[PDB]
């Protein structure tokens, strides 16, 4: 079961989605919303760290990708990267690497075996995540992430162990947050992504949601709600 | 290269206490301490054998995941959080002594000794009242070692350890590391052991301090803290 929650509504617009894994349940703020799907922009740094790894095309967390030298709009991305990095700093250029070593028939094979959204790379190699026509939904993102929280997507345990901890976001004697952000810009409709799972002492609750971004600003946000939502259905403190 | 800092003495003596951190600069492989002989005097591990005794019992299957329930035995201890079912990841955290007892036995006297002979660590319930001894400086190169998957388990197992040893993260440092705190035999001593995870670089720490009453026990982290800081290691 699902309820819906329009109290939420108050902290935004856009969607929360919760599940709850022991008790096997589902919360969201707009039961619609929550499966309509989107561009999933840099929140396909997931799956595209999982492909990466099982394919070898990066050895390990600490293999270093060298800048190119030439200075794009980021300056977090203007250095040299590992996969943590990467990851933390959202630095499409390292997985842009990626998608074309990873090619694209082994992208595919990959996204359709992780029955990943919609399952469709059309596009470029190497900005289809962002421009092409790929889409997936909040629901459809806590599906894929279960499985990797669980280890059972059809790459190997390794490379979801490493995946995971490089998700790595937040940790205290509370919770511990694995997560993505993404913000999908080329296309209609303008959207910020969270996505991740907080884990607790004894259950765990994943969550994916997205909100329109019609400008940068906005982009702390995605955090702060989601916090807020996480707070009054008391999962942390 | 060593380097001996008497100015840390003063966040013990601000306390009025005394003890050791010792901190290693992976990059530039230079290591600094405030006192260069407790560096390297050997005390029991205590809770920090928590560490060598998760990986032995995950590379044997002696634990098959950090997803493995230990049942409470049903018995009510004195901390309140052991009285109740755990598995690597929570026994790690509340320090969970019955279960890693349950490890121990089913590990086997064999297997340990010849595991953390392998290890090279410390000398040669023992880790409490017994036997076993280990410095800041050793503690330190173990650590290391664990940290470049280069023990003698496999890759999986110092994984697996490494995820239960998380402690703290931020936008700014990871955290993992594991407290102790010695009470069988003096002298009373608490630990902190671990590493801090940088963008650019790792450091890795141990730290102990005597501790005759379990009312400092929060000193072993913010002394610790108040040492990275100190040191521009986080803000
Ligand atoms: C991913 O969505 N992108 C890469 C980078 N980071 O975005 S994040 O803050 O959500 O992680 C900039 C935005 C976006 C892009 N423009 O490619
Ligand atoms: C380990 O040193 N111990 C188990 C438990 N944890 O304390 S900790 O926070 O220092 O790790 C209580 C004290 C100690 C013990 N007596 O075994």
């Amino acid at each position: 079961e699902w309820q819906e929650n329009k109290s939420w509504n108050a902290h935004f617009q856009g969607v929360v989605v919760l599940w709850n894994e022991n008790k096997q349940q589902g919360f969201t703020n707009n039961l619609k919303r929550a499966n309509q799907a989107f561009l999933p922009a840099s929140t396909f740094k997931i799956p595209n760290s999982l492909i990466a790894l099982d394919l070898g095309v990066v050895k390990d967390e600490h293999q270093v990708f060298k800048w190119d030298g030439q200075t794009r709009d980021i300056a977090t991305w203007n250095r040299d990267h590992n996969l943590i990095t990467a990851m933390k700093y959202s630095v499409v250029p390292v997985y842009q690497e990626f998608a074309r070593q990873i090619g694209e028939a082994r992208m595919s094979k990959m996204l359709h075996a992780f029955d990943y959204g919609n399952e469709d790379i059309s596009g470029n190699v190497d900005s289809f995540w962002l421009d092409g026509g790929i889409r997936i939904s909040a629901t459809e993102q806590i599906s894929f992430l279960r499985k990797l929280y669980h280890n059972k997507l059809h790459v190997s345990e390794r490379s979801q162990r490493i995946v995971k901890q490089a998700m790595l976001t937040e940790a205290n004697g509370d919770y511990i947050i694995r997560a993505k952000t993404g913000y999908s810009t080329r296309i209609e409709p303008k959207i910020g992504w969270w996505v991740g799972w907080v884990e607790l002492d004894d259950n765990v609750w994943f969550f994916a949601m997205n909100m329109d971004m019609p400008t940068s600003d906005g982009l702390g946000l995605r955090q702060a709600i989601t916090k807020e939502v996480l707070k009054q259905e008391k999962i942390i403190p």
